[PDB]
RNA sequence: AAUAUAAUAGUGAUAUUAUAUUC
RNA sequence: AAUAUAAUAGUGAUAUUAUAUUC
């Protein structure tokens, strides 16, 4: 093929053997820098040695991408290209498959959990490593794992030959820093999480670089919060009723409609967990009563949210969906509010269908549209909002408007059309249509992914609209643009140095987080039996005696007591995670209870549940006890470990 | 020599179609101008001559541009002179304009004589260049031109026109909410200068932005500082007007300068049986709200600077002033006085807006020891402010400020300059003080930032400004993609749809066209300061329709003469002296003496008079065209 | 996925378990098929159990295309896909790679190899093997001798687990038959080569296949052949005074056609070995005679040059031929005959500048590349000649013709010795289907003569509907071959459709017999003293039988410093890697700059050694005298030393 | 080096050339 | 003396102030 020169001058450093951090725009074409860092390196063995390179793609489609761009590459040359993610991963030679491939891409999980389990005794069988979007470097993320396995053999006595290590990402990021010193410090902390002595930009080569990826223009619009809105009112009425019915089964103990009320609803819903009776089948009521009236208030809150960000008829579908799904479930309290509900309901939509009340967001947003729209009609729009709700709620807006009919929404959310809605996408990953106008709606990120977000922009002439209702969103857009440029001016200030000294100064930094790191114990383990009963009806389910740990993450339940206690419903969305294979989720079986307790899985031969902690009650029928944890981590008592031989 | 994009810049004019040619701040459009007079001298026929005037706004951008035509086209058999208001008096501009084929000069001078009548037509030119022709628009000389083109071209005079040719890094939406009001202001801009086609950079964009690059901006959003110094100045606010009160909507925001000044103006109207004792209630009541006014000032210059910097204000104030009831004030002020300063210097209580600004010229600097600065701040108080901020910062020593108003030198502190004015030494660093100013303005100083990597912060604690600076920028795409249509039109289409406009224009323009009848009965304006008798309306004389002096032996006691501060020779007058009330050190300002001929006469402003009158009451008037009597012209027989 | 009904309906025979070839129309989306069956092949056994599948791609671009779209399909469903070609093949555990993979592509000759030198010891290993164009399994070639192993498995007393076979064509081929009784028996053949019990085709969902895969119309333009040479006749006179000057040394059939260059090949091979007793002279005349014969060859391909194309491009045939003579060097033989030429030139230049003497042939494919693109200025073509000089003229007649000046040709060729902008693509031929490129509405056949597969197999690049296919020819014999091969394809059909109504088991009975039958067919003294090698050109000594080491039981050394004296060496044009072998360069003849191709210059392993063919040297044998020569290797029989490194 | 297809010569095993592919 | 820009007040013409320029 045909290079861009600056392709060959970011390639340079890692051509010269030096473990390199490349920096470059969104959509330079780093794949074939790759390519060309990855050819040189194969090719540069003499005839009796050979080398094995080892591609880290963090996410399946650039795990496939590569895959596949590198095996119709480099098959020609005579090397073998393979690759391990997390479907091909189990009960296969995993040491062999490395060691009789050239060129191997993984997902990082793969090479930590097989470093851990052994089955790779070390990185020393790898001449090579890239890591795509290398920023991903630091805490407990697999990248800095697998680097803590390279740093561990660097600094440790016994060292073999290690693999060159080369990053590559759009933004190193400067991390919470405030000024340009500390910014370096951030910068050479995560240099020497990778082992890179040099960091590579286009300096030479510029112009070149212009010409291919072009800064997208960035305008923020600053509107108003609707003060129209007599649907808030309404559904605080409710909200309050609620509150009133579940202050009537409890004694006392901010603003509706914000994340602090939120947090408030959910930690009450957690103390009403722990409230217990002496006579318990009443337990079973009260208990579940208030855990209905604490969810009914957390949707309502919902319902306010999403009004304050798009239309009234998205919040009010919102809540007919949700006691659509109260309904097809004949609960209790649950007639009860739905009742309350359809009292308040012809008001609400009486509301909803008046054009007076519109949100003036929406309006600006539809301004934005339509103006640029009409310059240029060939226009793709992207457009990020924070929820899978307001992603569902801004479809059927679009739909819904006649003066942006000439708009053909797309839906792209987590696990032929004109503009595509969508949440979030991490980092770059695979590149998309080009889209000239990018509209971030009430969107709050980090430095990284805003640099990341102008490869969506790359033509010239492209456009990115922040649109929003709060001024701290758009300041914190203001000060991660200057946090751009301490890391932009950090960096230049860097690549003057001395290599040497650079290098140095890495290995201290190496060296004293490795003392850190090694200077971090054992928690004493109770085996006092406990009871694990149901966070909504209070219904036995477990003794502690029954539950045992598979491979030291997943929990399940041997005494056929538990098989009376669940039901089971297919799984929406059956999938194989490690050696477990899905194929149900589990309900509460109590008078039509159905609180999620676990999933149903095949593990080998064996067909068992698996249930989480977060589900669960605990109580300790010595002392009366009971407590919530939310992670099976924090939950410290005697695990037996899963015996096939029972 | 000639870079390609300039080439296609010229190309339309060159061509013959009167153009405004829009191109980035600094991407050398002075030497598009040469090629297009160049060429278009060049084309005429043996038996026929061109004749080109170029108009510079201002007189540096008038020598540069006198200067560079002169030295190009001298060599070539074309005469190059120019006109400015030093030189524009008591020569035969007709002669000069015949006998000269290039001729720069800065539009006023071609106002006031085609008034004068000395050039009878704009036929006389084959061609005009407008520098910065944006500015041609509403009241400005430029649209005064183009209004007496305009007139020859829609009546029925039928004489032939010269080309026009306007020259613009934006052309501006004015108040455009959206794309297609910009569009409607776009094409009466156009239609102001006669022009038929908007000329930019397009095939050879790439070869443009290696010259001019855009400099990133940066917001700086800030908080106000949390005020006991305020909270002080607050009582002398109250008290002081408690003594207005005795005699007769809050404090540190212009709206109570408003109120103030307003205030004041009722103040000067009242009136009284006696004389005497309405002298000095008015001056009571004038010295009462004019300090009032200077406290003010004092807590705004608070706001957005030191503390010392608002009573270094107030000193000088008090320091500029005597008596009693300034006696009174002054002593008031001792009062407060100290707590003042002990407040003032507490390191406590610095000012946030000052320590960001700090912040960033520290790390700019400590990554950049050879950084350029430039700040420009609103007030000129902001600007001795900032000066005696910078020298007196330990953090700032490496900074060695300067001053521009209307190397040596790191950092330079300015107030603002007008368009994109001569070159300067370039600042890879242009600070914006709590600025607010228009899209063209924004693009303008753009051409600071040339060079690879400028950068441009904005630094405020209004939060509206920053909305103001971001809506601008809006204002620019809607006004690039408004050109950008513009430019796909028909031109024929395009020239109708301008005459349209033209002819609309020109209907509204007669359409707003007074003149009451002048009032005869003998006035007599009063000192606004003392009330003091001054002059009787009888003794005025009119010079030149502009200039009003007095007779009498009468008035030449009334007045103090004291040498100009800032002597400076306009039209054919020349500033020597300044004009104060005689009456007990009153002194209020009442203009100015000149020598006009062979004459030392003085002239003196209604703004600073009261129009009492014998019959009946009085009034005020701000400006002479505004006061409405028989108006009697200067006879050089006294 | 949403697969068409047609294409489930042709996999479902292949998923019920049953050896299955598959037929359908090239472009119906068999790769959708594979995916398929493969699938729920995989999908189909229980935990304690997992398939294997093999897929055969025959050409190196289908197995890259084969194991991308594998490997992006089958990753989400938990099964590895790998591949092994010629490149990768080399000095890898073969074994372990197949053995650690559920899905492998592989290029059938890495299978043969592997199972010839016992790496893979069974086929067991497989529960399933797809053949990609199956019609290839017969003969010789390697997916036959894949079934070979196969068949020797099943008829023999191993009893081990044979792997479901479906093989993959758009035409299965009637062979020879000329009815269709005998096509019947071929096709009966070709199942039992492939032990398949059914064969699949579309035929309840036929209405739906048939709004996808259009049929082209076929046009047969006849024309004549040019009226009068006038370049052949005074070509045919440096024809006869090059045979005249071969007159002169012999001491002892019609000019443009191929008799004559059989004839002046077989003439080429007799002159190599005359003896006299003056070896020098000996030399001097067989280098003149295989110069005469040379200038003989090069002079008969420009007249058949210029019968299929322009003058000018015979004309400019000939002058880069003799460019490349005076680029070898200077010798009085070739310095006579290229004067003898330039004498002629001026005449010749003079003939084929003329506008009156253009070809009947390009006249009328002018007419319907015209007529075409004035009725679609956005028409496709494709044109198919049958030689690369042939690629070259028309290539140049194209861009050097006014009147076409709406197309934009484009060259497609091997390698050895509609958006975009390219309107016509011009090619020699494509190994059955291939991967698919834009789709051309207009196909054009330039004297080309096919197989009835071929042609089925050429609708593929006319699938959209519309497409038209001209078959231009003087032969006036080509177009009796095309339809020949048309009624060929009736009892392709017929026959298969005869072979449905029949029972499985009877059918399977059958090929049982006709397998035990070929297999019984199937299963049915080296000389010593030394020998010379001499050049075919300059008969210089070149090596010894007794220097001569044998490579694999394939390539042919030599050992020793005393044949590094006896040749030259340049880069090879075409560097390639070959097996365990990688070309450098190639090696000429030495003497006197003969510069005849000896063979090539390759590392081998630790060794930098020189390869050399048999087909270009002379076989003298020390006792007798006797002088041969000899086809290949495997037709010259001594006894062979291997090759020794510890030698 | 092997393989396939096509034309030509031969009754045919084959042979020559052309074309393509593979190792 | 004229003019332009910006902020503030007014629904607007305008008005005040700030800044800059020109004759
Ligand atoms: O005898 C042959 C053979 O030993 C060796 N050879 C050349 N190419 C190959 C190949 O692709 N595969 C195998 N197994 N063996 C090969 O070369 C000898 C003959 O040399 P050539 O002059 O014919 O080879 P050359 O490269 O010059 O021509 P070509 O291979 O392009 O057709
Ligand atoms: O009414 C004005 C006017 O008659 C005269 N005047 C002063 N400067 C000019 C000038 O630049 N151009 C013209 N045409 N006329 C001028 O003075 C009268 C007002 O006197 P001021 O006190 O306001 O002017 P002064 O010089 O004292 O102050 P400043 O103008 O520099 O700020
Ligand atoms: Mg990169
Ligand atoms: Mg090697
Ligand atoms: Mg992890
Ligand atoms: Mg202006
Ligand atoms: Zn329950
Ligand atoms: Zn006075
Ligand atoms: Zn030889």
């Amino acid at each position: 093929f045909k290079p861009r020169n600056y392709q060959l001058e970011l390639a340079l450093p890692a051509m010269k053997g030096k473990n390199t951090i490349i920096c470059a725009p969104t959509g330079c074409g780093k794949t074939f820098v790759s390519l060309l860092i990855c050819e040189h390196h194969l090719k540069k063995f003499p005839q009796g040695q050979k080398g094995k390179v080892v591609f880290f793609a963090n996410q399946i489609p650039v795990y496939e991408q590569q895959k596949s761009v590198f095996s119709k590459y480099f098959e020609r040359h005579g090397y073998r290209v393979t690759g391990i993610s997390g479907a091909t991963a189990e009960n296969v030679p995993v040491e062999q498959i490395v060691e009789n491939n050239d060129i191997i891409i993984l997902t990082p999980q793969i090479l930590v959990n097989n470093l851990k389990k052994g089955t790779i005794p070390s990185l020393s069988i790898f001449t090579l490593m890239i890591f795509d979007e290398c920023h991903n470097t630091s805490k407990q993320h697999p990248y800095n794992m697998i680097m803590f396995n390279y740093l561990d053999q660097k600094l440790g006595g016994s060292s073999g030959p290690l693999p060159q290590v080369i990053g590559l990402t759009a933004s190193v990021g400067v991390g919470d820093a405030k000024n340009t010193d500390e910014a370096l410090d951030y910068i050479c902390k995560l240099c020497a999480s990778l082992d890179a002595s040099v960091i590579a930009t286009v300096k030479h080569n510029l112009e070149e670089l212009e010409q291919v990826v072009y800064k997208p223009q960035k305008f923020f619009r600053k509107v108003e919060s609707r003060i129209s809105d007599k649907f808030k009112y309404i559904i605080a009425q409710l909200m309050r009723d609620t509150e009133s019915l579940a202050k009537r089964i409890c004694k006392d103990l901010r603003e509706f409609g914000t994340q602090k009320y939120e947090q408030w609803i959910v930690t009450v819903q957690k103390a009403c967990m722990v409230f217990q009776m002496p006579d318990k089948d009443e337990e079973s009521r009260i208990c579940k009563a208030l855990f209905l009236y604490t969810s009914h208030l957390r949707k309502y809150n919902d319902a306010l949210i999403i009004s304050e960000h798009a239309r009234m008829k998205d919040a009010l579908d919102y809540l007919k969906d949700f006691f659509s799904n109260v309904r097809a479930a004949f609960d209790e309290i649950e007639q009860d509010l739905t009742q309350r509900f359809e009292e308040k309901l012809q008001e609400l939509e009486s509301v909803s269908r008046d054009p007076s009340n519109e949100n003036p967001k929406l309006e600006d947003l539809c301004f934005i549209l339509q103006e640029e729209y009409h310059l240029n009609p060939e226009t793709i729009t992207i457009l990020f909002v924070k929820t899978r709700a307001l992603v569902d709620a801004l479809k059927n807006w679009i739909e819904g408007n006649p003066k942006l009919s000439f708009l053909k929404p797309g839906i792209l959310t987590g696990r032929d059309h004109n503009i595509l809605i969508a949440t979030s996408v991490a980092d770059e990953g695979i590149d998309i249509a080009q889209c000239n106008l990018v509209i971030l709606y009430e969107y709050v990120g980090n430095v990284i992914k805003m640099i990341q977000t102008r490869g969506r922009g790359r033509a010239r002439g492209s456009k990115c609209f922040l649109l929003t209702s709060n001024a701290g969103v758009i300041e914190k857009e203001q000060i991660n643009m200057y946090k751009e440029k301490m890391m932009n001016d950090s960096i230049l200030r860097l690549q003057t140095w001395d290599e040497a000294v650079f290098r140095e100064k890495i290995l201290h930094i190496q060296t004293h987080e490795k003392f850190i790191r090694d200077s971090q114990p054992k928690p004493v383990p109770d085996k006092e039996n406990k009871k694990l009963l149901c966070r909504k009806c209070k219904a036995l389910a477990c003794y502690t005696a029954d539950v045992r740990v598979i491979e030291e993450c997943h929990y399940t339940v041997l005494g056929d007591a538990f098989k009376e206690c669940f039901v089971s419903r297919p799984h929406p969305k059956p999938k194989q995670f490690s050696s477990f294979e899905k194929r149900a989720k589990i309900f509460c079986a109590r008078q039509n209870c159905s609180h999620d307790w676990g999933i149903h899985v095949k593990y080998k031969t064996f067909e068992i549940p698996v249930i989480k902690i977060e589900s669960f009650v605990v109580e300790d029928i010595a002392t009366g006890v009971q407590t919530l944890y939310s992670k099976w981590k924090d939950f410290h008592f005697e695990k037996i470990p899963f015996d096939p031989a029972e």
